[PDB]
């Protein structure tokens, strides 16, 4: 199993620090203040109090152990690329880090950040993409042009069917799933049927899933 | 007109006011500071500097006019439960709001919250199925069993066919997509063939896909 | 004997606290200021310095145990929500909170307060029904018509007689009390005198008593 | 004209302020803080914003103009005892004024306050009255020994008359009303009855109403 | 001996407390600041840190055994105040409290304080007097009219005989000591000399002592 | 014209300034605090807002005018000190200033401070002395061992005449002035009578005055 | 023409802007204090208030016609570092910055700082090399072995000669010039004279010159 | 061996103890701050927390032991002022301070210091001379007027002969060293070449230093 340190115990690294010891992973939690540590304690393989900008600190956590380092500090940027300096000067792998703006994801760039993350700006897309569109639920992007989508069936569309709802050939996309009063049904048949409020997930083109939306439902 | 109103300039709020004016929809931007306003000024139609927990400039900003309203107001909890419930007190139809915690959804809930975001969190969990298995580069959950990835491919499946990969019976997934170079297909022929680090797009049991990973690729 | 909790020894809960006690009640202090407990320890059963935000801190205290908590907590709109929360969910039977203004009685009023006491705002009323008239000392409303009041006695009264006095034919009131050097006299007869700087207790509707004293006294 | 002067808008002093100039009367609202001044604007017939510790700024507003002066200002003692100074040197008539403390009493006392009020101090009392005994819902004393109560009936008492429930024999005391739906009545004769829920007024000695309480009631 | 009490070890109850502790006497310097103690406790009987505004401390100092008590707390008036106000109620024989200001004076008088000292008001009096007058070193005033000064003597009166400068017929007042190199002359005869730079000191009309120094020197 | 300038508007330096003044000085006050200025405004010819450490705003008052200027900064002694060195600089002819302790006095004497005032250090002096010898009013040293002291005359001292009271031949002193309900004796006959409470002058040598009152009062 | 952007203005960038203009160059001055801004007005070309975190502050002053740009900014590392970033991104020739320690020097290297430096640090080793040696006056070092120092010549070096003090055959230096009274010598004659407290120039070994000291002078 | 204290160990004093202690001298590391010791405890002979104002706590250093105290404190002129005075009343041989301006510079130079240093001030100068001259690397002043320049040779001077440079006819100047890829020349002969990129080092005139540079290179 690999082993994962997580830096800066925010809503963010909280829940990656979380998440990550559910699935049975070796997760060193490390903060600053010592009631975050008190909280993850009971989500956290190891919890220590540390600052993360001394290096002496650093070494006796034995930081240079680990393979993956989430440095997931937000409004202290000082402290954020200090910490990932530290890092890159003690060849540790994989460094990913949390940033706060677009400059602050260029410094992290230029002192050698493996990956960046912009958890807050990324949602921000999601949800809104949500609000302007309400029938959308959730989602994934392939490509600039291409798109699956979770759509909330409306009344328009209750008690119809998949060879009555052409996708293929009308619009050039394809029903992969519905989700009825929980119960899943995966690569639906062109004879099953879609009621209201269930789950509906569509795949194909951006424009043309609209293009349903707009028309079908 | 659909009028959206996002109050608390954020990382969060600002990529919703951001992305919600790229959609070619009125949205006015609201914040206490000045700075924030100036800032998202150009990325927004209005941008109005407003102490959100203030009825009277509220009424001001003419929010009987907007039918969503999105609360991303983060470190003062006092200033994000005050403003929701002004806005609910002002018949606002939909209100969505930005939690910090567990108790901030629930108090956000009772006093009648349309929906409740949580944008770190979410996406800490996210990140963690990212970091504990490398290759995947995106996902959505279609219930608590069933889920569709979007897979790096290795070497192992490198000039490998669809047929020559079977899912279907071997793992009971299914092939969505293949996109290399950029070029996309969709629900890909029996004879289309993966190549290294092209993206691998697998739908199914969580289960499957991870079996699927360990001995396909 | 029934068992009392009060959180926030101000000058409004320190009273509580303290009355209650006096009446040989359980009573348990709760604040997060050491001076606070120490002041109010000896006017209490139990005196704990605890935050009440806290709810491994709520457990140690065993406030599930009691049947009366009292939120005193003014200043501070965040903790005072916050512990009400903490006791909702922890199934209290009865809590009863002080508010800071119209907004904070709503949200405690959503999240399931059972009272909500305005101190200050009435007394306020109470007060100021003594400045425009000075010669109510204190009273009490039977509703928004009718009144029980207590009087200070002028010259224009001293020596008169309560048959001299028609009240209950003149001025449809009734005079239920005579306080005089200390003495207390109750439902006083016919015959029965007053002097000057004497308490008196009228009981009837609040334009009939106004009334009296304009004219009567 | 009888001039009223409210000197520090908190909670007690603006329902003061609030209050009087609700029964009409002229109400000068004064606060150092400019936000509270527009606030009770609307509740005042002046409101200036102004230091009540600056004998130029006091002068200013007209202050010997008023015979009524109401120094409400709680956090500051300093403040409140200067204000205090002030007024009596500039001969004040009738200076009431809002205390923290026994010893804010004491020093308010020594320059020449006229009354001295506790609201916190004195609703905590009221309240516990209240909380060791459900039945009562307001009250007012005569003396030390004799009080005048409001009680919600019970079931035990619903549906009985007054001379079912003999209190002038029994208990020593008086029925003097009966709220019953709203509807009042006043000097309830022998054949008058009582239901649950219904608003009960009941007067004589402490003890005695409490004893009517335990085994009446 | 007479037992003081000094609290407050500012510049002037420094002063006071090591100026009365090098004349014998027992002396007990208090003071809330540890590092203030620290310096003063070469100078003192007892020094202990001590908060004059608590109750249980003051009694614990025993500050009810003392006939002398100073305040010398001059920034925090609250302090000053309530401490006096403490003593008062102990019944402390003699208090003596610094002033800050003319309103500081009023509330302290009220209260019950014995004298009351302005050490820099009095100071800024008498060394303005000797910057309009650079001849005067010192000065005492026996009333509105009459004062005894030091002068320092010129070149104008070098080398001048006592019965030169006649001063009981030609302007009303006398000669009283003269300080030549150290070596002091009290009641010096009619023969006595003054030589340039001596200490002259002259009793007499305030009004007839500067027509002596405008005319004389 | 003489013209002063006082500097650092405290307790000492507005004495000096609001005492200079009164002697129809042309006095210009100087301070950095608004509300300081325009306090001393109606105390001065001319009061300026202004920082006193910068030479520009120093040149703008026109400080070379003034042959006296008065530094009276006390908690600030950066402020103190660079204010000193700026004046010595600009060539001011007299600049007193006010320590605050012994380092403080060292630096200003090598800066060239041309005299240098403690006045609550001096005030605590004066004060102790009648605090251990509560006949003494004032009094003024002409040297180490001899001094002028102005006593309050004790029932001891009633009705006795100056030669009744030898203090020429029993004590080695000399009275100097008698003060009688207001009414002042110069250098009184040996006839001249004392009463109770009346206000003595004894001129001698520190010893022998406290001889006197041991013994003979 | 050449145009120098001077950024920060303290002890170090504030020596810079005004020795450069000095020099008769363009410079710019710029700071976010509006007082450093005035005080450095008079010793540059233009002085502008700016935050220089600004990307359209910066624009504002044009700052793409300077070839030149130095960040002079020390406590606010997040400003430097910021600052310097924007520079770069604006295609800023030639940025020199102050560092504050190792790590700063660090980032400001992974950003495409052309030159890094160190006052304090550097100016810290050449006063330590005069502490130990009281006979340096200054030096430059040409390599890690060699060096140029200047001597302050000792009573045992007065009136010698150069052939006298053989240094090219002895140690292996050799004396560049020699400074009396003022006036200089460049390479002096074998003939040439040293008198004491002149200033000695020499050159060669770090070593070898040491040598010379300790056995020469 | 010498022994040294330094007092603040900032950049410039952190310097002077670092390099002071490599060259194995005593030095003594004091600092009110208890991370400053930490970091320089390793190099140092003895590094102690202390507050060098407080003359107690310097005994305890025996800082009179010490010939050279070098006082690096900037930012509080305060503690370097008084500290430098505690040191000079101790009668310190040998006081070297840091300043931090003009008027800092004064009072220093009036209490007594024996060397003040402005690091960040002379450094300002030295880097300003290589802005505008980007040929000059390092330089050291002989006077006003004559100066020694090591530069960087550019293409005009390669493959340049020093008997092709006349320098000592034409110029004034005679060159003293040249560095070409680490390896040092030093008197270089008369047939001795100059490459690009090499160090130069020139000695003369400073007019005629950058007439060679403006003709020669
Ligand atoms: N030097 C440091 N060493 C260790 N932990 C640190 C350091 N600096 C900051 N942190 C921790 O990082 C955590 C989160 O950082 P912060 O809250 O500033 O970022 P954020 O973006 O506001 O968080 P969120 O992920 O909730 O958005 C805090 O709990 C803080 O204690
Ligand atoms: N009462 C208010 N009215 C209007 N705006 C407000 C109010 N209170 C806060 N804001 C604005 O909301 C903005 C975002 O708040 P905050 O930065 O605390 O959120 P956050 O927890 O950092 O979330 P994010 O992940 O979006 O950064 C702030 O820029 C602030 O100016
Ligand atoms: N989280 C908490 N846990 C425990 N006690 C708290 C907490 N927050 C506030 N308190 C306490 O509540 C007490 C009173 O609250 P506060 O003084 O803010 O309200 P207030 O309205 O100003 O008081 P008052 O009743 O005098 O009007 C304080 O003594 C404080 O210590
Ligand atoms: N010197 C002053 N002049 C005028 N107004 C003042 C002064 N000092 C305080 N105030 C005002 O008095 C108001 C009430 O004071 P404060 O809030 O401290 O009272 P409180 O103890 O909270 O009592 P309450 O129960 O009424 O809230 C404040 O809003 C403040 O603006
Ligand atoms: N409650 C208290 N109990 C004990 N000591 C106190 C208290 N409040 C203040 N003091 C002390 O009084 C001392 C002097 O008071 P302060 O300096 O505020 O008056 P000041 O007029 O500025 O002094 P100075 O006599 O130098 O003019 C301080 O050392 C402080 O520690
Ligand atoms: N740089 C300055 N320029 C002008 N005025 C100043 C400056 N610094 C301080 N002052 C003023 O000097 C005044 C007196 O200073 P401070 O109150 O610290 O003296 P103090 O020690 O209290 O002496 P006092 O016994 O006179 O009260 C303050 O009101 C302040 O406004
Ligand atoms: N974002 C900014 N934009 C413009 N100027 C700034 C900014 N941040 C700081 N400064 C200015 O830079 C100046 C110098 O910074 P600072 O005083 O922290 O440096 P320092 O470490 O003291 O170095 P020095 O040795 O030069 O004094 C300050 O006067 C400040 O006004
Ligand atoms: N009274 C004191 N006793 C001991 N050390 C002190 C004292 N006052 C300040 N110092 C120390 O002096 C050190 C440097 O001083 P400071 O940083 O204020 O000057 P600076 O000019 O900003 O420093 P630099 O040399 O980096 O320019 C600090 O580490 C501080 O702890
Ligand atoms: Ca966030
Ligand atoms: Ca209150
Ligand atoms: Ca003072
Ligand atoms: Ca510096």
């Amino acid at each position: 199993n690999k082993q994962f340190a997580v830096i800066g115990l925010g809503r963010f690294g909280g829940s990656i620090c979380k998440e990550l010891h559910r699935m049975g992973h070796e997760v060193l939690a490390v903060d600053i203040n010592e009631e975050k540590v008190n909280a993850y304690a009971s989500y956290a393989t190891h919890a220590v109090i540390a600052n993360a900008t001394e290096e002496n600190e650093l070494l006796s956590l034995g930081i240079r152990n680990f393979e993956y380092v989430i440095v997931a500090i937000g409004a202290n940027i000082q402290a954020s690329t200090l910490t990932t300096l530290l890092l890159k000067e003690l060849d540790i792998p994989n460094i990913w880090v949390k940033a706060q703006n677009y400059y602050h994801h260029k410094v992290l760039e230029k002192i050698g950040a493996d990956r960046i993350i912009h958890p807050e700006k990324d949602m921000g897309v999601k949800i809104a993409q949500s609000l302007s569109d309400e029938n959308v639920l959730n989602y994934i992007d392939l490509s600039d042009e291409y798109s699956i989508v979770e759509l909330l069936a409306t009344r328009k569309l209750d008690s119809k069917s998949i060879i009555d709802l052409n996708v293929r050939a009308k619009y050039g996309c394809t029903i992969l799933a519905i989700k009825h009063h929980g119960d899943i049904c995966l690569s639906p048949a062109p004879e099953d049927i879609i009621r209201e409020q269930d789950c509906l997930v569509i795949m194909g083109h951006k424009k043309d899933i609209k293009r349903f939306e707009n028309e079908g439902m």
